[PDB]
């Protein structure tokens, strides 16, 4: 369930040890899709190479994205809390 997913997630944020550049594209992703758990915001921006990248990613997930990212995430953030906790 989700609930871990807003437990874990909602700290990786805003960690000490913000996320890696290459982890951060797969948090946003993952944290994204059970956030809001749609494709939202079909608009990243236009120079934005960086969140079309990451907005890319995301919609790989599209309609499926709350049931698959809760039960990813603990896995990724777990192993990512090791690293960043401090």
């Amino acid at each position: 369930v989700s609930q871990l997913f807003e437990e874990k997630a909602k700290a990786v944020n805003e960690l000490p040890t913000k996320p890696s550049t290459d982890e951060l594209l797969e948090l946003y992703a993952l944290y994204k899709q059970a956030t809001v758990g749609d494709n939202d915001k079909e608009k990243p921006g236009i120079f934005n190479m960086k969140d079309r990248y990451k907005w890319e990613a995301w919609e790989n997930l599209k309609g499926k994205s709350q049931e698959d990212a809760e039960k990813e995430y603990i896995a990724l953030v777990d192993q990512l809390i090791a690293k960043y906790s401090s």
